[PDB]
């Protein structure tokens, strides 16, 4: 499993956060604002990037709203495919599937 | 409303299909098949982009499998966010809410 805390630092993605608040609404996002973002995942293996989006999700949601001029559906759209636009593959779970793409997220808060 | 063959061409973004099935298992993807489908991407409205990437994977669900080592969940979740890697927005619906994520295409064969 992907320990909150080593397998990435939490607050999980801080550099993400300010990303997904702009990109839910459709907002420009400044070229350095994904680049951070982007660098930020980069580090976490291809194992775990999908739960530190989780993680992010959850404590943006746990704090709290979270998301101003966003709604729900696209927020956790958003934050399921951060990943993909960074170029950054996952992979899906056991098999060593791959993919650019995180459901976990995308149906939050489930799964 | 998007009127398939106006609104967009059709069949729907010819250079995206390559895209997404590269994307679906997490291959790597040459920038320039990127490029290609961003470029039609970028021609079509902000209010129809979502309506051309639904029509893009119902015509390669209904020629068909269409995604050889994809996953039905990460593939139309992929294809709801060619839109966001590209950094194109689009209008969520009559309110003219943006966002870069198309959840109608993420609800195929529904939404």
């Amino acid at each position: 499993m992907c320990y909150p805390g080593q397998a990435f630092q939490v607050p999980a993605l801080p550099a993400c956060r300010p990303l997904l608040r702009l990109q839910c609404n459709g907002s420009q996002v400044p070229e350095a604002v994904l680049r951070d973002c982007c660098q930020q995942l980069a580090h976490i293996s291809e194992w775990c990037r999908c739960g530190a989006l989780y993680s992010m999700l959850d404590s943006m949601y746990k704090e709290h709203g979270a998301f101003p001029r966003c709604r729900r559906e696209v927020v956790k759209l958003t934050a399921a495919s951060i990943t993909a636009v960074c170029r950054l593959p996952i992979v899906v779970d056991a098999s060593g599937d791959g993919a650019y793409v995180c459901k976990d997220v995308a149906a939050y808060p489930d799964a």
